[PDB]
């Protein structure tokens, strides 16, 4: 620092480049909540129409997971196939992998795996994707008139809106709630009947019709010499409308008489899909979700995607109108808003703090021109090291807020006091100062280093969420001591005047009285810890006291991943039981609905209820609900908070005989489970089947019944079976006929469960011609016999000819964990008890299971059996490496354990407030833990490094040396205290938006704060003390 | 990872105009060193299994999680996984006048897995109270329904 | 065998539409010929690492794909690295006017 | 760390075994690489006491 | 033209409009290194001011 008092302006220079660099990172730093936390993921989805869950399972799930093989850093796979003939694969690869790579040899190998599937599945196509529940916004789009229904809406939207929204700036994937038109064909089994015509025909007609023909060109070469004239033909005519596919001709008669398509066919434009349904406080809507791209800011893609829809709407036409009902991008804005007003207000505070410990007006001066240096650098850095501005990173920049104004306060106040005691004038005393603080600056910063960065190295999410904290405030203090070092002492030289009419003067009024108050307390001070130096053998049981206590705190204490907030909106979910149709889960989302709307009329703003559709699968049982509440403002008290909310809806959701509904806020990070959760596989390793599956699943459930004091809520993540029917094709009988197997099967299957024929142009856009039925005629079991099949003879053959039916239990969802039958079994840990004991007796549960039955640990609970004690060795490790440094610092192998004992008298404190506010044990209150501990650390450093500096230069003896560096070290550590707990206690004391993280963090650090200096200013000289006695 | 990838993307070009056959057995595109990293054998110690039942339990059992083990390049699996072996005598052919080709048509029809739709499924009337899964065929299991096939 | 407006509705619409989200996509451009060719060219920003830009194109595309004509899909698609001009013009000709 | 991974992977297969049936290791090339990596590592020791 | 046709400049045009387009900033951002650059050497603000 002696090079830079007497350079201000290379100083200023240094600190312009700093802040410049934080300006232009700032301006090109992404914003979003949360960054890259969950293990990346693929999704694979292929859809079989008309299949059942087994079907799924024995031709596309399998068939795709043997070859599924090859591809790098995989950790596991699991695969489902439901009722709906969907197949969804999700590969999980470990943290560091790149997911373009992972989703570009999954696509590959699936491409080498395409060819062994069905036609039908091809046909569909085969997506894969990268698997992000994430919904930046769901963007919905009503009418206020009756004329539009559910698929005309969902047409518009498909065919005017998602594409220039995918143009925005920052999108990324897109889920139309509603189905894009298509070319309905609803054949009447009877009028089929009446003109000896089956499904077969009628798909064989309209692929004949559609084509394209290569036709050529008139003049095409090889040509005729003398040729002139070049032209391409057009042959094949493709149909566009409803009036030209009816037209279509299927058979003639002998009198002449022509069966086109209208006499065996209604044929309408409907809707590609009818299994969602998607309503908008119970109006007709559909909707489009907006998932957040790489690299972008979600401020402003939410900015850019409503200035596209506004930009839109004239061209919508009669009621259309465009409704939000969920989005997450206000509660980003106004928690990190807030952040930034308690960046401010700490600022502000520190200045008060200073004005009031020194009424210098240029010494407050000099610490407000310094922290925001340091903010500004740690964006750079920040920007640098490839991270953006979220939450985890602003509190983390929260928690550094003590260490970089103690860095400053620290320096300032040793200036100004060397300027009083000495008489030096500024630049003298600057210069007196920076020797006697600037080694122990620097050995701060390396002790510092090493107690924030070993968190960088967890593994897995919560690896990944503590990296984010961990390098934040290592930039950050690294930057603040590096300016401590460079700018505040040339601040110090030149902005500071020599102190004259005396030492601290002022008498008279506020500032007098608070002089002569402090000066007394001083002294009151010096003398207690005379009085306590004096035995020191009873303080140190005292200690032992204290530290005893944080062991019982720390035990007792309750742990957790991240806070639930109250984003304003919440999910609800319904689910209805066994085989029930969709017009009773729209009856239970409707009721749904009301209650929201009436009951819950002041907090609820709008409920987006969509049918069909679920977060954790597809069915007509399941329903889900966007219902998103008013403006925080709108809704004050905790009485209108999201949990009251919920827990009013299940009070009064728990009454719904008919479903199992069920309302709860959103995860911080949906990745994230409850740290008490346990995701539990049970594998079927020995071919056994699904019944002995199913057995071995409830002889489980029936142990866990069993010891209730640890597990509790375990439950399936599956569906139990459900009756389906059996059609029986008797091959005797059908070979007697002149009926072939593949013409049974291919009416069936058009018949009932739909067949994809081909496309055809609409109003420029391709579009999917399907065939089934009339619903009248695919509703019941009696009406199997109304279809009929031609036999070669040409006579028509009743199905109950060479068939027979029968009812029979099979899987609606069947589900594989690393391509074995699997069931998926998830519960909680008993509040008493741990994760790894829940799952220590889950696992001798599962060993006490039959023969060929395993199990495995997917989820967070694969992460925490993966990387289980890391984060104590790598705590020993810091400690190792903070005892090298404090010798380094202080010359011996002793004195560091003076400065490293005050751990505990931080962390009670920490642990105290948590216990009487009854929070947790989450990631905010172990980094703020961190952070106090680091200030506590610093404050120790500084006493006893004075405390040295007096014994050895000034010859001074223990006691008198140790009295006089307290003395010396006591304002600063009042002045950074008082500064710190007033800038923390609005996030104690916050009740509003994103309150959660912000109580987390803040009283865990003011506890922290109050206890460590209170504490540590009588402790360290005894710490000091003894240490010194004991050795030499 | 980029040479696999640039190999593959060339390849799709030329995979349509593959023989059927070809792209039913499956084609492998793989980034594995020549030489073998290292052999797992797996002995029956009863003697009761032989060679075939073991190469059967290997590929049902260990072939596929080794295979997607992060690092495995390629695996050889020494012997083969069971198939339902069909073993055609042209003499009883003849005397039925049936062909492979009749055997071939038959397999095709009479084992398959058939998606027949759903009983009740969407769009549903107004009122409808069931939703069933309808289950039409399923692949055979066993040698004595392969047998039975007519 | 299609012209060009068909080329345009059926594939170049289809690819480009789903050609959404890539990093540092500079622009794009795509034409459609009555031969029956359809050319969609992603030019990103200098810098950017073609390998990965191909990466991100392929996956962009195969959820394209199926959505377009099966006779597209029979024919093959091309992702390719794109150049404008030719580097060389290597020229074969035969004296004696033998062959053709 | 392939071979390690291998074997981590066998013994959870190994608990599911129909009975005799047992794995051996007829080829493996690692165990050499990590014996000679020892044979080193103690000549570097000797090389100190030395 | 008529509303509703609209231009843009691609290719070797899209760079030269990006060139025209950042080079105030160059020019601006080069002076202000360079003014730095005098001001920490020369220990003055008079000093690169001339």
């Amino acid at each position: 620092p002696n090079f830079f008092i007497d350079r201000p302006i290379f100083a200023w220079v240094i600190a312009i480049i700093i802040m410049l660099a934080g300006g232009l990172s700032i301006l090109k730093l992404p914003v979003a909540q949360y960054p890259t936390i969950a293990p990346p993921a693929i999704s694979i989805t292929a859809m079989y129409p008309g299949a059942d869950a087994e079907t799924v399972q024995n031709t596309v799930t399998q068939v795709i997971e043997q070859n599924m093989n090859g591809i790098d850093h995989l950790m596991y796979m699991s695969s489902n196939g439901d009722s709906t003939g969907t197949a969804t694969i999700t590969l999980t690869f470990e943290s560091g992998t790149d997911p373009d790579i992972a989703q570009v040899q999954v696509q590959n190998k699936l491409a080498l795996a395409t060819p062994l599937l069905p036609q039908e599945v091809q046909q569909q196509g085969i997506s894969v994707e990268k698997a992000s529940s994430s919904f930046l916004m769901v963007v919905g789009v009503i009418n206020t008139n009756g004329t539009m229904n559910q698929d005309d809406i969902s047409d518009y939207v498909a065919a005017n809106m998602k594409d220039p929204i995918s143009r925005t700036s920052g999108v990324g994937d897109v889920q139309l709630f509603g189905s894009q038109y298509a070319m309905r064909i609803w054949m009447d089994p009877n009028k089929l009947n009446n003109f000896q015509l089956t499904p077969v025909d009628v798909i064989s007609a309209l692929k004949a019709q559609n084509a394209q023909v290569a036709a050529g060109q008139l003049g095409g070469t090889p040509p005729v010499k003398g040729q002139q004239l070049n032209a391409s033909i057009i042959a094949q005519t493709r149909l566009t409308n409803t009036e030209e596919f009816g037209n279509i001709l299927l058979k003639v008669n002998q009198d002449g008489s022509q069966v086109r398509l209208r006499d065996v066919a209604k044929i309408e434009l409907g809707g590609e899909s009818y299994d969602v349904v998607a309503k908008f406080n119970g109006q007709p809507a559909s909707g489009l979700g907006i998932k957040l791209a790489t690299g972008a800011n979600a401020l402003d893609t939410a900015n850019a995607i409503r200035a596209e829809l506004a930009k839109m709407e004239p061209f919508f036409p009669s009621g259309m109108k465009i409704v939000y009902p969920y989005d997450t991008t206000p509660f980003v804005k106004i928690s990190i808003h807030e952040v930034v007003k308690t960046l401010v207000e700490a600022i502000i505070l520190v200045f008060l703090v200073m004005y009031l410990f020194l009424q210098n007006f240029r010494a407050t001066l000099i610490p407000t021109i310094a922290v925001p240096v340091v903010l500004l650098g740690t964006f750079a850095v920040l920007a640098a090291f490839g991270f953006s501005i979220n939450t985890l990173t602003m509190f983390g920049m929260v928690l550094a807020i003590g260490l970089l104004v103690d860095d400053a306060i620290v320096v300032v106040e040793n200036v100004e006091r060397v300027m009083a005691e000495e008489g030096l004038p500024p630049k003298e005393a600057t210069r007196k100062s920076m020797g006697q603080i600037q080694g122990a600056l620097v050995g701060i910063a390396m002790v510092l280093s090493a107690v924030f960065i070993p968190m960088a190295f967890f593994g897995g999410s919560t690896g990944a969420i503590y990296r984010q904290f961990s390098i934040t405030i290592v930039s950050a203090m690294a930057l603040s001591v590096l300016v401590a070092l460079i700018l505040t002492p040339a601040l110090c030289a030149t902005m500071l005047k020599p102190i004259q009419k005396g030492s601290h003067g002022a008498t008279t009024g506020f500032f007098g009285w608070f002089n002569r108050m402090f000066d007394k307390s001083t002294h009151h001070y010096t003398d207690s810890v005379g009085n306590i130096l004096r035995s020191t053998g009873r303080y140190l049981v005292l200690y032992l006291i204290i530290v005893v206590g944080m062991a019982w705190l720390f035990v007792r204490l309750p742990s957790s991943f991240l806070p639930d907030e109250d984003q304003g909106v919440f999910l609800s979910m319904a689910q209805l039981p066994a085989g029930a149709t969709q017009e009773r889960t729209q009856k239970v989302l409707d009721e749904m609905t009301n209650y929201y709307l009436t009951k819950e009329k002041d907090n609820v703003e709008s409920v987006f209820a969509v049918n069909g559709f679920g977060f954790a699968g597809r069915g007509q049982n399941t329903g889900i609900a966007f219902v998103s509440l008013k403006d925080w403002s709108q809704r004050p008290g905790e009485e209108n908070k999201v949990e009251a909310i919920t827990a009013r809806a299940m009070g009064y959701f728990s009454q719904i005989k008919d479903a199992m509904v069920f309302a709860f806020n959103l995860p911080a990070i949906v990745e994230l489970g409850t740290a008490t959760g346990f995701d539990f596989e049970l594998i079927d390793q020995g071919g056994l089947g699904h019944e002995k599956l199913t057995q071995a699943r409830n002889q489980l459930f029936g142990m866990v019944a069993q010891h209730p004091d640890v597990l509790t809520g375990v439950r399936p993540n599956g569906l139990e079976d459900t009756p389906q029917f059996k059609i029986d094709i008797d091959q005797e009988k059908a070979q007697a006929l002149g009926v072939s197997i593949s013409d049974i099967n291919t009416t069936l299957g058009a018949a009932w469960g739909g067949s994809y024929v081909n496309d055809f142009i609409d109003r420029g856009r391709v579009k999917k011609v399907y065939i089934m039925s009339e619903a009248k005629y695919r509703m019941l079991p009696e009406d199997i016999g109304k279809w009929y099949v031609r036999g070669s003879d040409g006579q028509m053959v009743p199905f109950s000819a060479f068939s027979t039916s029968r009812w029979e239990y099979g899987s609606p969802r069947l589900e594989r964990y690393n391509g074995l039958p699997s069931l998926e079994i998830l519960g909680q840990a008993a509040p008493g008890k741990s994760t790894g004991e829940a799952m220590a007796l889950m696992e001798e549960l599962a060993g006490k299971l039959p023969s060929g039955i395993g199990y495995d640990w997917t989820g967070m609970s694969y992460q925490e059996r993966l990387s289980g004690n890391q984060a104590p060795a790598l705590y020993a490790i810091s400690l190792i490496v903070v005892f090298l440094c404090l010798a380094a610092l202080y010359e011996s192998w002793s004195i560091p354990f003076s400065v490293m004992l005050v751990v505990p008298l931080g962390v009670v404190g920490a642990l105290l407030a948590a216990t009487f506010r009854g929070l947790t044990n989450d990631v905010y209150f172990q980094v703020g833990l961190l952070t106090t501990i680091g200030l506590s650390a610093k404050n120790a450093i500084l006493i006893v490094e004075f405390a040295k500096d007096l014994m050895e230069k000034e010859g001074k003896g223990l006691i008198e040396a140790t009295l006089e560096a307290v003395r010396m070290r006591l304002r600063p550590i009042l002045m950074t205290s008082l500064a710190f707990i007033l800038g923390v206690m609005p996030l104690v004391i916050s009740s509003g938006a994103g309150s959660g993280a912000q109580n987390a963090v803040g009283t865990g650090v003011m506890g922290g704060m109050v206890t460590a200096t209170i504490l540590a200013i009588f402790f360290v000289p005894v710490f000091f003390v003894v240490v010194r006695r004991r050795f030499s």
